[PDB]
């Protein structure tokens, strides 16, 4: 009752079209988008932001972590 | 007021009034999701990745960079 996932992978790329799944079981997507906006400092005070805006603004956050 | 352009050390806040919908329009979400996959060295190649599991594995990627 309550578990963690101890797993790591380091090979490179991770590019692909992938395969589709039954989208969201426990509204897991909604939990993820909350935690994304907390790790990303680039949120203005008094904004809700759309589901698509979060994705784009997470990429800008990762650009500074990778190569400026 | 209207977001003053000064040097601060605060994010938007955290949680707020949850009001939004999945727009997508053309395919713009998946264009962001592909650009996420480019920066993730934890994905095999052509595996089962829903729009949800991409978010989760991008958080796991950021957990390696933050070390939580």
């Amino acid at each position: 009752m309550g578990h963690h996932h101890h797993h790591h992978s380091h090979m490179g790329g991770g590019k692909g079209p992938a395969a589709e799944e039954p989208l969201s079981l426990l509204d897991d997507m909604n939990h993820c988008y909350s935690r994304l906006r907390e790790l990303v400092p680039g949120v203005p005070r008094g904004t809700q932001l759309s589901q698509v805006e979060i994705l784009q603004r997470v990429i800008d956050y990762i650009l500074d972590l990778q190569v400026v």
